[PDB]
């Protein structure tokens, strides 16, 4: 009954044989099991992981009746942690691993098309085992979009969101929307111990590489790549069917390997966002082998609202810039964020880039071992099926008011903390705003305060409470909480 750290990926292996379609994830954990077994030994030592239940756990990848990137990441955490997992991938295996009192698994890890056929199985019982639903959700849900009767109420014409779940039981790639929990992915190093011996040998050149495979994503971008230039040579690995968008002195490697792209990189001084693709894993890969990011701003920010890509997502999460995550959470010196419009300031950064030595950096939630320690605390402090939560710890919370215009992802972030959607249900009562009156409301922006009449307005509904979203009159009372660096998910306390 308890839960014991496996290092030995045979098991698992046997599990992953039964279907052609486990192939790819198959492999990307062969390839990376030196480095999950170092992780979870070297975890095991600064961590005791050593009392712990043993947790039965379906996991169903509707994707299979980026995404396998993180199954494979999130499938492999479950294994060295210990717990017994039922992977499904079909209506059958699925069917099978569900038809007293008890509960048959205690844990569920699936996507949004698995969450539709999940539903249509179990029918009336949903409601059994929802709060043990953990959704990867990439984009992530927005809580007045995961809220049915109010998106409906809203207008929203979306057919995607409409589960009301808790919106923390949505997992996302990157921590883009605090009303959802950030599960993440594992950035993979293509380096054994020879290359990390010949990684010291190569010298870094003053030399940039632009950011994309494609000739497309290179469209109308010459006087950017024209300042960096005029500094240093340009660097593609562009498959070229067509360079018809490819200044003329680009020096094309054509597609590498990711061993000969890490090589690539260590070679080089400054690695060029064009401004796609949004928020993938190259630019981490860029930082963690010592190049800077040049990340373009988005003026005005790209949204579910304003960008093709986006359309119809249940969120109406912002990106401020092609790597917003890069842009608020590793910043300068290794990430420069600079208007494109704005040749003065490209110059600037290019020319202060070129003057600066900085060290290599992968954050820790990137790695196998941060990861691990982020999942295992999630499936041991993050439990919905006992009503309202109690982690993270109370004593963690640091109110904020956001200004009118601002919303409680931004006063928080701004601040250098994180909103907290698990302590909103302590914002019930006044207890620098004191209310001369209240009100209730069920609004994905109170509590609020009036300060021109010091009127206080509360949440009415539990469902409807949101980091995400600005008043546009009033403040929000916002819940902030400390996070740690390299692993924003967790808080000191959270231990
Ligand atoms: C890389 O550049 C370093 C600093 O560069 C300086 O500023 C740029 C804009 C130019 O004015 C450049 O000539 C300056 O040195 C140099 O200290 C260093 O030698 C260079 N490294 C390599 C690998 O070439
Ligand atoms: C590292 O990988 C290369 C590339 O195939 C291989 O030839 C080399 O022998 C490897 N070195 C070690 C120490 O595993």
């Amino acid at each position: 009954s308890l839960a014991e750290i496996r290092t030995d990926f045979n098991i698992l292996y046997s599990m992953m044989k039964k279907h052609e379609e486990f192939r790819w994830m198959r492999l990307r954990i062969r390839r990376m099991a030196d480095a999950w077994i170092q992780a979870i030994k070297s975890l095991a030592e600064k961590q005791n992981l050593e009392k712990r239940k043993r947790k039965k756990v379906l996991v169903h990848l509707g994707l299979l009746t980026g995404e396998l990137v993180q199954w494979s990441d999130l499938i492999t955490s479950l294994y060295l942690l210990g717990h017994d997992i039922r992977i499904s991938a079909s209506l059958a295996e699925l069917k099978e691993i569900m038809k007293v009192g008890d509960r048959i698994v205690e844990l569920i890890y699936i996507d949004i098309v698995g969450l539709a056929q999940f539903k249509k199985t179990l029918g009336p019982s949903w409601v059994h085992y929802q709060c043990m639903l953990r959704v990867l959700d990439s984009f992530g849900t927005e809580p007045e979009f995961n809220h049915a009767n109010y998106a409906q109420s809203k207008g929203h014409k979306t057919p995607w969101g409409k589960w009301n779940l808790n919106p923390q039981q949505f997992y996302t790639m990157f921590p883009h929307t605090p009303d959802n929990s950030f599960l993440g992915f594992v950035v993979e190093q293509h380096l054994n111990s020879s290359d990390i011996h010949h990684i010291n040998e190569i010298k870094r050149q003053n030399q940039s590489l632009v950011y994309g495979k494609v000739d497309s994503f290179w469209k109308n971008k010459k006087i950017y790549l024209d300042i960096i230039h005029t500094y240093m040579e340009v660097h593609a690995t562009v498959y070229g069917s067509s360079t018809k968008n490819i200044p003329s002195y680009v020096k094309n490697h054509g597609i590498l390997s990711g061993r000969d792209l890490q090589f690539l990189l260590r070679e080089t001084k400054l690695f060029v966002g064009l401004g796609f693709p949004y928020e993938g894993p190259a630019p981490l890969e860029a930082i963690a082998n010592g190049c800077a990011f040049l990340n373009p701003k988005f003026n005005p920010p790209k949204s579910s609202k304003n960008t093709d890509f986006f359309i119809g997502k249940p969120t109406l999460r912002e990106l401020t810039s092609q790597h917003p995550y890069a842009e608020v959470f590793i910043g300068r010196p290794h990430v420069w964020t600079v208007d494109l419009n704005n040749q003065e300031e490209v110059e600037d950064a290019v020319k202060a880039i070129l003057n600066q030595k900085i060290e290599p950096y992968m954050p820790y939630e990137f790695t196998c071992e941060g990861m691990l320690q982020r999942i295992n605390a999630f499936i041991e402090k993050q439990d919905f099926c006992h009503g309202q939560v109690m982690w993270p710890p109370l004593s963690a919370l640091q109110v904020k008011l956001a200004e009118p215009g601002q919303s409680c992802k931004q006063v928080c972030q701004e601040s250098q903390l994180i909103c907290e959607p698990s302590f909103f249900q302590h914002l019930n009562k006044d207890k620098k705003v004191t209310c001369q009156s209240s009100e209730l409301a069920k609004d994905i922006l109170v509590p609020s305060f009036d300060p021109k009449n010091k009127h206080c307005v509360f949440q009415g509904d539990l469902l409807l409470f949101s980091c995400a979203g600005a008043h546009p009159r009033h403040q929000r009372v916002c819940p902030c909480r400390d996070f740690i660096k390299g692993q924003v998910a967790l808080c000191k306390d959270c231990l």
